[PDB]
């Protein structure tokens, strides 16, 4: 296939999803009639479908504005940025922040399309080790830098709650590449520098 | 109408979940065949089979061992009591914790009890306000005592992610009776308390 | 005039927000042709457009989904609702938190709707005064409560820029209605319940 | 082109800034007429000519006072220096912190110029990659030091509000020079210093 | 029986308990030659006759310099007491902290003697409920004051381990008297003041 | 003689304990007639055989389903894994967190059960030092990794209470094999990430 | 005599001051001749005046843009708002927060200049409680309000430095008028959210 | 006797205590003669001398500089004012904080001076129930306020160290008079008030 | 001479100390027959014989179940150990904290034991820089590890109070040995493992 | 010319400083006959003696118990001494702290000293350059050590309120000596130690 699915075939998904979501409902044993549950058949489908937007959309369309600023070639870093993804086991949630370090070469990316990149990624069905690779490597091609670093901290609730209400349970992955993949002194800067 | 569906109950429709939701990632743009997604419908049907594990259960057996203290009539209260629900609209989890208090009579509930009924009220497809209130009654009930006091503060992920994205947003719902809901100094007490 | 323009309106008015902006380039003193400002006018302009869409949004529209949960009668809060503001006198920024707390009365507002009622007015140019006392009214109107209780504490660019660089300058402005209004005690439950 | 715009050239825009901005009002949707925008333009005019009012300053002049010290050669830090500064693309604000720390050769600049550096860059429609390099060369400069190294963290607007809301989102932003440039050791010494 | 048992019983009731816990080590499935366990027995038995040494003590050869201030009448607090305590029912140790508030009459209790209180009713098979009433009395008792308020926070082991690990879950009691039973201005200003 | 002991072996030693214990009531001083140490022996035994479940379930086991993804050669980490256990020397809790890396090589672990092996372990008597050397084994035999790195940290009930008082007293123990050992570079890192 | 000192006087007195420093360096027994004191006078003098210009500032003269709001009726508070200034005593800097609130009766004054009457007086030789009463007075009588309620905290230097060295020794002063004085509870409500 | 003893007293005291310590060290296990010890009874011998030194200091000499401000009229409060003193029951230290509050009337002392006079009852061989009213009562009769409000805390070392070694341990002693003792509203609002 | 000082030479002891302190009570200035002070020459009396006590302890009696667990010859460490001494200068407290860090070779020592070393030489007159060595020597001996590592940290009470009153002032003292003494890497990793 | 002038010299310059403080108190526009400033000159005068004190003493005479321990050869640090100053370029307040790092080679000085030498140094008209080499030197001179280490951080008052309010830029500035100097894995693990 490839290309992505825009609000038309959602648009019509609904229907079944819709069902598949009121099959549910029966199935746990609830009563569907209820004033609450009655309209969540829609909702429910309606908002599955926003977890996983990052479809429709192509890292194209989103790139642009890669400002050709150059002239600097000193580690560029954005922390902090929030991320929620879909546990691509169970669908669950699984919650947390993303960090970002380039070493820019000939062209430096606006900072409005980092937290971006994080969300054509995120929103999809991912497993936590993917999720970060891939937005290294978009960064990586868009802005052929001399080096890539991605860290992602986040909370999974497939864990917090069923198996074993284990809170805290974060996992950490990350993924270097160039200078912050060769070069340890570097990859040292960074880590002992997301921190604070 | 009564019957906490059981094991067998359970065993029948895991097969009719699994179907469910092997639509919905059809229905969703997802290839039901990649190695993530061959075993979810299962992976899944099962998770949330364990998130509404509270239908199954009953105040009167999970009650009991349940001491005949009285002589104390000098609050009691049990804080931090971690929570995690299901939202009954979208579905989506939602997480936090419950504080309860209360003035023994004759009667004063064996503590892990406190927790365990917090634990048959949360494993549903829930509100917040009614899952403040089911639990302080329940309470109330089992123990006959001068005073029940139940607050929740939880954190919910369909705010948090869709709509507008606002983490933070915790809502908190809180439910007094008896010398509680009157005595306002004794709940005013409470509420000072649950904090250090 | 009243009624909310839509992208249509918006979408006209982007060449002259966008000469707007040209022309204010070139006042600053600056040169409009460097590669940064180059595509700055169409992005101002675009932007502005954003941080004022809570005109083109009406309460209505917006409301829905009102449950008529009703059985409980008990403070429901939603605290630390992120809100983003435009001064209206000077066109920048104050950025903050909101907290809304009420006694619902026989209906109760999906939480998912309080976060937005918040952005139908902050998305405009305001005055902190007037932000809060529109929440705290459409909530009520809505829902028709015993008490509504609003307080806003935000942050103004303002201040912490121009005139006098003085971080922390926070405002708090809060407006109390109905049982919150006439009843001290429960406003003080109120206040000592938002801050943990 | 050189001349930093004074007063006169300030005086003169002005009452164009309030043009058009008084224009922006009405191409927002807005009405010019009301009270708060009855002197708007002209706030915002001046507001405006205040975040853009480094442009007028002379590194030059700004500089003396810079005492002959010579004979410490030992790591200088001033840390924690707010920062306030314009994006040049959307024209949101962005605010920070900037480090600075440098190795006395003959030359100490007075304490406070260094803050003053700071001031005459970031009060410009900017971009962080080059408002951290700008001061770092000032410096550079008007000291001719055995080395220097700057880093800036800053929030910024753009991100936080429009686009995906994402606060915490602080980008930072190092570069180093001399010693710093090369010496790892005394670059490795500066981050774990500019902390604690 | 009453009279308490010492080193002398102490010493014969070793063997017996060592004897139990070499048995327990069989029954659980392990091996008692293992170096682990070799000596296991003896250090188990050692150790819970430490936890329960508070047996052998009498308030009053606790007491003595009860020395006689009289002159003060005016609230005295012991906070952050440090407590171990062994839960009588299953016999796992709940551990936390107490405060203690009288209102001084004729004899102000030497401080250091505050905590012995605790020793002794702490190290012995206990329930909060009464830990906490007792230290209350035994104060009032040893010194006759005009009012005594005690409030203990506790996190039982056998909660945050058996059950299904859930910790947080602190759990507070408190039992006022005299003033603080009655004079609610001063139960609450003590609430106050055990918080910072 | 090895052979997972089931609930059967343990349906049988049951009685045992509850009569072991009978007898630890009686040389404690104490009186097993009282309401509260009636049941004790049942309950104490009940307990000390969940405390010590380990036993009963081989790692093996617990793995099936470690995901085939090769595909990352990137470390992946799990901190802030909750862990209680028993202190074979005495038999008192010992309670912390276990934080585990590892550098996947073909195969790449579930998260959930990277968590469950803790708890065959944890659920055991125990010495801090094995229960780690264990977890990393079992780890690095169950995936064929590149490296793995295990820490845990937690707090002795043996010093805290019994001996002295000594609190705070939280011992921390390594054990890396592979890379984690080998490359002291892969080691430091992890050993930052665990911090964060 | 009255009338605003303007930057006349003071440039005639400018040469005094440093006349009288001078005196003071060598009075010290320093030497007004070494590279640092060479100038330090004019320094000195110049400063003192920067600290005590509050002198040249007519309240009134800064209001002049005190928005005819009115509609509201509802508490505006404006917490830390910095401050620094002189002690009239020994002429040691003092330095803390002011927090401001009041009850806007038909004018309500742009939040920019509640932060300027602070200046104009915290910028004299001053006496925390009169510099108070000072800022409280100056809006009272500047927006005609139902109330004002004005409380400072700051460090003093004469202190913290000489005399003793008693640091953390911040002095809080209050002073309310209207609403704040009368009604208790509006004055308690104040406080409260000026600690949040 | 009374009557202050100063150093020509002292001085005819620091052989009679040296010895006292020579004997000390001696009948101690210890040999005093070596290097360190060799002139510790006269270290300590002067040191001990200090900390009883607020015996020889009369608060006539120390008051001086009560200020008639007067028209302030509304609560003064300086805390967190740093005291060390003795326990006179076993001559070891106890360190903590001073706080006071008092009620303008027609004079203010100045701040520094509220210091000072903590001090001479601070070092002195006390007890913490009556260093407080003593430092509450001068300040009634130096000022003849409307009611003082002094609250003091310290850790005492004699528990810490010797007995069961508990830190934390805070005992917190208040005295009230005048407003403060018979006015609720106020007291209280002074308390929450020393807690910021 | 060496060889231990039971209690049968304290008792023979209490009464010259008893005696050395109803000279240095008299010698002093105050009245040595008060009814606070009526009992301080034997309270104290017994107290010094206390915080001196390490010395009648020899670490033969002490050591004991050195275990020889070995298979693990990895890092152990046991941190935040409370410890509390006497300045051998001053005969002033000076509380802390010790972490103790070694590698297994052929034996672990059991936690609960290395506490008990600490106390040892803790107990005794002391000096910071020499406690220190001792607690990490008689390590090597006792243990025959690959290098210790202990670093202590505590606030001296002889400048906190007399002196100048400086608080916060932390002093800390390291003694490194094989390993850790001679690796970097590893001293390294010990370090920045112990400040969790 | 040298040779420190004593309290005969500095009862001989105090009328010269109270004239030149009424001169400024005048030159200021004041008043010198308000209740306020009726002897503030005097107040200043002595003030301003005692923050600069420091030139009336000799590190020779501050020195003397410099004890021989010799055994040691292991980092002493004393870190957080509080330290306030005298910028003697306008004669404002800079205050911070010191941290000092030593590594002990015949004689360790007694620690209550290494804060003396710094108020000698620090109750001067000063430069932090200056401030800091100095106290590192003059340690190095007192006691012939292996290598010093010092780091002063300390927030300059001239900043944080001339120039226009900048908090935090807090300036760091570190004299390294000896084996500081040259081994960096010293200088650098010493940095790591001043942080916690
Ligand atoms: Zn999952
Ligand atoms: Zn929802
Ligand atoms: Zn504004
Ligand atoms: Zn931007
Ligand atoms: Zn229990
Ligand atoms: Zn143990
Ligand atoms: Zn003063
Ligand atoms: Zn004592
Ligand atoms: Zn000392
Ligand atoms: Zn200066």
């Amino acid at each position: 296939g490839e290309r992505p699915r825009s609000e038309e075939d959602n648009e019509l998904n609904l229907p079944n999803l819709a069902a598949a979501y009121s099959s549910i409902l029966s199935s746990l044993g609830e009563n569907p009639q209820r004033q609450g549950l009655l309209k969540t058949p829609w909702r429910a489908a309606s908002a599955m479908q926003f977890f996983t937007k990052g479809y429709q959309e192509t890292i194209s369309d989103v790139l642009n504005d890669a400002i050709f600023d150059e002239d600097h070639d000193e580690m560029v870093i954005v922390k902090d940025i929030d991320m929620f993804s879909m546990c691509e086991h169970h669908l669950v949630p699984f919650v947390g922040k993303v960090h970002i370090g380039y070493l820019p070469n000939k062209q430096v990316l606006g900072l409005s399309k980092l937290a971006r990149i994080v969300e054509i990624y995120s929103r999809r069905l991912q497993v936590q080790e993917r999720l970060t690779k891939q937005i290294a490597v978009a960064i990586t091609e868009a802005l052929r830098p001399a080096g890539v670093g991605v860290v992602v901290e986040a909370t999974h609730m497939c864990m917090v709650m069923r198996g074993v209400q284990k809170m805290n349970s974060k996992t950490v992955t990350s993924t270097m590449l160039g200078v912050f993949r060769e070069d340890p002194k570097t990859r040292e800067e960074f880590l002992t520098l997301i921190r604070s």
